[PDB]
């Protein structure tokens, strides 16, 4: 394919489910799946912001079938901010408000 000029990718379509998105727990490995089957042919990335405390790491893998597995680990508790972008865009729901007990 030389030219494309077709296939607009939308973020509002990208859906996400799980706990990590809603809330997380120190030590506990929070994971969340992102469906992009009817979203677009764009790339999926993450930008875990560190407004209060940084994260241990971020495991991102494209299990396929239009599913992206992303898991992380925290060390401190409080108010967190999850930033998920979808090919130069921001999924519907971010920045998400994650509260850790």
């Amino acid at each position: 394919g030389s030219s494309g000029s077709s296939g607009s990718s939308d973020a509002s379509k990208v859906t996400s489910k799980g706990a990590g998105l809603s809330k997380a727990f120190v030590g506990q490995k929070s994971s969340f799946l992102v469906d992009c089957s009817k979203a677009g042919s764009n790339m999926l990335l993450i930008g875990v912001h560190g407004p209060t405390t940084p994260c241990e790491e971020v495991s991102m893998k494209h299990v396929g079938n239009q599913q992206y597995n992303v898991t992380y680990v925290v060390k401190e508790r409080g108010d967190y901010v999850l930033a998920v972008k979808w090919g130069e865009e921001h999924i519907p729901g971010s920045p998400f408000h994650v509260t850790v007990p």
